[PDB]
């Protein structure tokens, strides 16, 4: 049972042997610094997380023959070239998914050492998704991840509806909220924040219902978020890490 | 009793082992030099203290397992990423605080060597704050720090007032003064030489009272500053070092 | 939960930090080679396992002060100097004990890198001890270790005895046997194939009873050893590895 | 289909990954040189093939865990330590067997552990496919298809009665060497092994006195015919050998 790397659901480690994986240690920060002549110090103007570069140091294991090796590489190119971000996973870190695509290779020097470089537009790893029940009272919802997350609201109606609201609060003060005036019974409303949609009874997008520009929610990490809904709801967020 | 580093009140050394801390030796100076062809020498046009970069060389002590290490780093990222300057301290230098934020890491190659780089907008280390009483007689006020400070004159009235004054003298000759034309009893005035503001009864602005360009006062280091106030005052400064 | 090294039941890793432990990889073999001029090839004359040298690469974590460090090393010397072989263990390999003693250090050059060298007279690591019951029928006894063992046959009599025997068979053919001519009831016999001794009623020597050169028995690794005793016996061996 | 290395019938490459195998290139020769002061040149006094050292440069592939790695190495030691020469084979060179045993390892440096394993071969030669040729009652050419000198094996299953069995190595019509035996009978198989230097009957009973007079064992030179003639239709079996 060796170290496995999965790229778009393909086990790449069936084609090569992984020496080391750089790109997942202490993350760095892009800072905009501005300095003025004669004035001591500097000033941080901007701060952002750079995109992630995963660098896999591999050994392409040869099939004895030379033509067999040439053909393995051709196939490896087939598996790697992607025009869309893709789920990347490592066996040493379960419950974690990276989303990026292969970018470039740097060939090193008995056999074939290669550094495969993968680019991730979204610098964050995505972990297990957590489902919490939200009652008609102030409910604490703790974001177990280490980064701020956007949650999916889910309410499968028990009684008739007129106006559905998922209010966020600070003790007893409504900070942000989500409102929908379309009412019915027995079906599932689905307010996702990562993709920003509004599904119904059996999956139809009811976008006109979001009346006022009701603020998109976020769950801060290692801290409770107090939520109160009109009807017994469900909050699903996905744990995220840098 | 190991070497501890505190970042925003978090003991980072619970996550890594400190080899060495660069960034706190003989400070360098940014100088604007201008030279003219045919003219001997150069001319310093500007001089400023650059911002401070603290470089901590650490060993991330592993928890035996590989996934345990990946998760420790994830948490380390959580503790480090800050969007606001923060108090930084080292056990080897007590009564000293740096204000900055983590910026970037450079990983090296048995175990896991990392350089953590912290950026300080304010290049100065802040020491203990000193409060000295200034009497209605020439009072020596010694700035115990190693950098020039712009203090705060605080006076809480005992008797009635017609005009307040705080004077910086040279034996018996008024060098600078801070005359104020607004009087009352029982309330607090705060003359801030850093912020360049006036406060009465503890809140509201009294900017027009400082009549004539009533010179602002500074406290030079390792040297006495003689001050005489019209009413028993207090002088608040914080020791600073490069 | 850091990597712990135990030396004579003392946790040495309370005094230093382990970078790496060399000395426990693919073992080498001392071979006596003899060559004759004009004669092709060589001849292995002798083969033996060299003694083991464990080399621990450590960082002596300082207590901030200089005198504190000098005193920690003094204490470290106290814990290390031994005039008798001692049990050595590493957290990464449980159920394994090395028997040796500290020999010498080679200091390297932020902090204090040291190689501690431990000498093991007995090159083998000792694992869990296994006790298997041997019946009056052909019993398979599997040596779970990776090295050949000379076990101990233990029999505590239930009925009267005239002659005891423990036989090593190949299906139904007695390969070796351990016949003993001295009988009684209620007491314990211990036939030690390592020490080559005989014990009755738990203490006294019964060496002349093993009549004919009644062959000594060994347990080969990863393989069954079929044994049949004249009375319900017990076979005690300790798993060993290189 | 990776590069496989077999040691005593155990696939060692199930435990490690082979970077390179040194020890099987142009073989060198041990030469005894003697020189005399004032006399130009030197004199070769002895010449012998040194024993072979095979050097396998491997990567021990880890099982993720640290304890799992420690236990793999322990097992690898179990598979390697031998007190007897053993058949060694490499997938890149089929129809070839080396006979030696593991001797010593020399370690090296992230998430994988580089090792050179050194194997010692008392017999410096590789053993290839074995060839069976029929030898008639007339001068028979027997060609040694190997690249080194071989010590063959003569097998003769009697059709008629015997008084004396002879195997003569000739040069046209001149007996250079020969192998006779005074023991006669019918219907059974006789075996003369020039490698092991053994005399064999039906159930392999030693006929030690058979090699009577210095009736020498002979050898088959490579890429060249060896002319043999037997008293009773025989069979010669030799094994191809290479340096």
């Amino acid at each position: 049972k060796v170290f496995t790397m999965m790229y778009d659901g393909q086990d790449l480690t069936d084609y090569f042997l992984v020496q080391e994986v750089r790109g997942r240690s202490v993350y760095s920060i892009e800072m905009g610094k501005r300095t003025i002549a004669g004035v001591d110090g500097g000033v941080i103007t901007t701060e952002s997380l750079p995109a992630r570069e995963l660098e896999v140091d591999a050994i392409v294991f040869g099939d004895g023959t030379e033509t067999d090796l040439r053909r393995r590489i051709e196939y490896l190119n087939f598996l790697l070239h992607r025009d869309t971000d893709v789920p990347i996973t490592f066996s040493d870190e379960p419950s974690r998914t990276y989303y990026g695509r292969y970018e470039f290779a740097t060939e090193g020097d008995g056999f074939h050492k290669v550094t495969l470089n993968f680019y991730c537009q979204d610098p964050l790893k995505y972990g297990p998704e957590v489902t919490t029940d939200v009652t008609t009272a102030s409910t604490p919802v703790k974001n177990t991840g280490l980064a701020v997350t956007n949650p999916t609201i889910r309410c499968v109606f028990s009684t008739s509806a007129t106006e559905y609201e998922m209010q966020l609060l600070d003790g007893s003060t409504v900070v942000k909220f989500l409102k929908v005036v379309y009412g019915f019974n027995t079906g599932d409303t689905l307010v996702i924040d990562c993709h920003e949609r509004s599904v119904t009874l059996n999956g139809q997008d009811i976008m006109p219902a979001l009346l006022i520009q009701s603020d998109w929610i976020q769950l801060k990490p290692q801290v409770n978020t107090y939520l109160k809904a009109t009807q017994p709801s469900t909050i699903v967020f996905t744990e995220k890490f840098l």
